[PDB]
């Protein structure tokens, strides 16, 4: 975990793109937040934490099922649809992703890419050699002209030539006045409904860094740096989330100084296939956590993505390509000021 982007802004500022940032990070695996000096969690938040689902899981779902006029009209055009292959490593195994754009992006190896007969581009290189290819398919555009030679070629590839199938993670944010569930649509394949793992961990007597909202690199002996928080925050999670065997359950990390000891430390961790719309809701609540006066100096929101997701050629607003395992933090202060941190592994 190395820090790429570290910025300061305010949720009340027009220039703040915190909404766009969360929304453009589609595939989120782990969502965690930490509140210093907080004993009991509020009912408004606890309901929000307990309802970040649901998501779905389908075994060996063929790709031709995702390009039918049925699927496009039902899910893609009537809401934000999300999908990603499960237990398939990007460096070697094939990987497919469905963006809320409607774009079907599949990352294939050299052998598979040739067999599909689709036009894509070299993705990852091993020197002069080519290991991975990326094929992008816009199902929103293709829906306009399903009778085109483009579509039947792509259809023929998925159906007759090279019938690919994968284990898929599925989720759907509904903006539909006409309702039809995903459990019924994919009944022929044994689809499962799932709810994200919620883990509340209360830490006693926790040493926490002292921060200054307007000082990213801090003022020596007065407040810590944003970089120091980043490493400390990752260390806290590492000890609590690992839940080691009887041999390494003792924490070895150190807290940056100047610091402050906190009696009640609440630490929540949501795990599964979390939609960015749910994270937006969570971020909004944590933002307004300081509407009432609190004992907390600040709160933290952390989001980890999936390691095995396709990496497009389009770059984000921060100067690097979208996709892959993202890892960002929101350090929320009591005046709606926040720190935005991003990292790569």
């Amino acid at each position: 975990r190395h820090l790429l982007v570290c910025e300061k802004s305010n949720f009340g500022n027009h220039k703040s793109r915190h909404r766009h940032l969360v929304q453009t990070h589609y595939y989120n695996y782990r969502v965690s937040f930490l509140i210093p000096e907080c004993g009991i969690l509020s009912e408004e938040l606890k309901n929000l934490v307990m309802n970040t689902g649901p998501y779905y899981f389908v075994k060996n779902l063929p790709l031709h099922e995702l390009i039918t006029p049925e699927f496009i009209s039902t899910f893609i055009k009537k809401g934000s649809c999300y999908a990603l292959t499960y237990n398939t490593h990007i460096d070697e195994d094939n990987t497919v992703a469905l963006l809320p754009n409607g774009k079907l992006i599949l990352s294939l190896d050299k052998d598979t890419y040739e067999e599909t007969g689709l036009q894509g581009h070299p993705s990852q290189f091993s020197g002069r050699k080519i290991m991975k290819f990326i094929v992008s398919i816009d199902l929103m555009e293709l829906s306009l002209n399903l009778d085109s030679k483009k579509y039947e070629r792509i259809s023929w590839s998925f159906k007759e030539k090279k019938p690919l199938k994968f284990d898929f993670l599925l989720a759907w944010h509904k903006t539909g006045s006409e309702e039809s569930t995903m459990m019924s649509y994919f009944s022929k394949y044994q689809i499962q409904e799932h709810q994200p793992k919620v883990a509340l961990s209360t830490l006693r007597d926790l040493q926490c860094p002292v921060l200054q909202s307007s000082e990213l690199e801090g003022t020596p002996e007065v407040s810590c740096r944003a970089l120091e928080l980043f490493d400390w925050l990752g260390a806290v999670f590492s000890n609590v989330d690992l839940n080691n065997e009887p041999n390494n359950f003792i924490s070895t990390y150190c807290c940056p100084e100047p610091s402050t000891v906190v009696a009640k430390a609440y630490l929540c961790t949501i795990t599964g296939f979390i939609l960015p719309e749910k994270i937006c809701l969570l971020l909004e609540h944590l933002c307004h956590y300081f509407d009432e006066p609190k004992l907390a100096p600040w709160v933290t929101l952390s989001v980890q993505g999936f390691a095995d997701s396709p990496v497009s050629w389009e770059k984000n607003e921060h100067g690097f390509r979208k996709g892959g395992e993202h890892l960002y933090n929101f350090v929320i202060f009591n005046n709606q000021d926040y720190w935005l941190q991003m990292a790569v592994g």
